[PDB]
């Protein structure tokens, strides 16, 4: 049976080829999980069919009526059979799908315009000339709600009661809310996507301070898959390989455009 | 029943006290993986025994006689229950035991004397007056030896070769030698350890480079340990709170000397 792949149209990880009219199946994309998806399918020795997730989520459960939604709703509900996408592993999707080992580390980080007064998370929380937001229904604005630091805390205070809203849809409308504000947004976002970004013309956003936590990026599939042990142990061998360091420089350095 | 935990005497994560003699059982340790291991247990709600690897090794298979040593033998024989140090992840051993997700994100690093005309892999790589090794029997060395990339095949090659022996048994022994080396010792340790031990008096080695590699330490268990979900859940759980932060400045940081 080929396996059905739920993923998440997301630079530099999944994204059209420029040409993907002429272009059907799995060829229509190309991007960091695209190779990955690939190698992985290699080594397990197994076909399989790239899908994007239909609501374009990567994955909350709704709190009314305890229902999955995005790339972890298409797991646990059984619509597909794994997920490779940044996808990060939390606690909360740990105890209803299964995650391989880590394929990339990070952690939340800030994008600022560029010559905007900021140097760190307390910057931030110090004034009220700049907002700040994070995407939505993601780890990052959960990270939010529920830290118990100060710092943060306070940020979310902020970000909850904010009017207009801060939280964005979509990375894509984050980078061009920070571009479009004059300096007076700032973006809380995934390290790996910040540092994409960066190298991304206009070249007028950068990455400032160190990262706010630490998380990893894992590939998913439901619990009681007889495809998990066996991915699990691919991701492994093939960071042991120098595969998955081969790739993040191929997508984000080689391709900059600054 | 009590849980047998197996580490290792690696500062700072695992110690003897001062005053060891006049305390008994767990009491006798303090760092980083005493702290963690009391959290786990306290999250886990089991009682607990550390006790240190009889032969202080990580541990490796033995080709041929094909015995597993080191904290990875205790738990692939049976004589421990949990395993709480800093024990890499990889595949060969995720092939007998199992890990929680990592607690701790890290990568192979070089540490020289202050003043050694070394800056990378590399510049290691080109030269001859200075000799470089690593810990004899972890995953550092394991790491040369099966690498494919030509900088770091060029290094074992020189290492496996090197005589006298380049390889030390323990961190202290390899931190001494480039101590008094003169800087014609370069060491080749994971980070998390190097950081520590800039730290350190005399505060004369320091991190050179970015890292060769990237992965982490785990908590391992026996395959198909009863165990295993819930410690697991437990590290997840620990990140999210920001405790692996807090220890992290706590034993490496607020007690730094330089
Ligand atoms: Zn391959
Ligand atoms: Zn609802
Ligand atoms: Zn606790």
């Amino acid at each position: 049976k080929t396996v059905v792949v739920t993923t998440i149209l997301e630079s530099p990880y999944v994204m059209m080829k420029k040409n993907h009219e002429m272009l059907e199946g799995n060829e229509r994309y190309e991007g960091y999980c695209v190779d990955l998806a690939a190698e992985i399918a290699k080594h397990c020795g197994f076909k399989y069919k790239l899908t994007i997730v239909g609501d374009g989520k990567y994955g909350a459960r709704d709190a009314d009526t305890k229902i999955w939604n995005g790339m972890v709703g298409e797991l646990v509900y059984g619509k597909a059979d794994i997920a490779i996408a940044p996808l990060t592993i939390t606690l909360v999707r740990e105890e209803v799908i299964d995650f391989s080992k880590p394929f990339m580390s990070l952690g939340i980080s800030i994008m600022i315009k560029k010559g905007t007064p900021i140097e760190s998370a307390e910057d931030l929380s110090k004034q009220t000339e700049i907002a700040y937001g994070t995407l939505d229904s993601g780890s990052t604005k959960e990270f939010f709600r529920r830290s118990k630091i100060a710092v943060f805390d306070k940020m979310w205070t902020y970000m909850r009661s904010a009017e207009p809203s801060v939280f964005v849809r979509t990375t894509a409308e984050g980078v061009a809310r920070v571009r479009k504000s004059k300096g007076k947004y700032a973006y809380l976002l995934e390290s790996t996507m910040n540092e994409y970004i960066e190298q991304r013309k206009p070249c007028d956003t950068m990455k400032v301070g160190g990262n706010l936590d630490s998380k990893g990026y894992g590939i998913a599939t439901p619990k009681g898959s007889s495809l998990g042990n066996a991915v699990n142990l691919a991701v492994l061998k093939l960071n042991e390989q120098g595969l998955l360091d081969k790739l993040k420089n191929k997508w984000w350095y080689d391709k900059g455009e600054c």
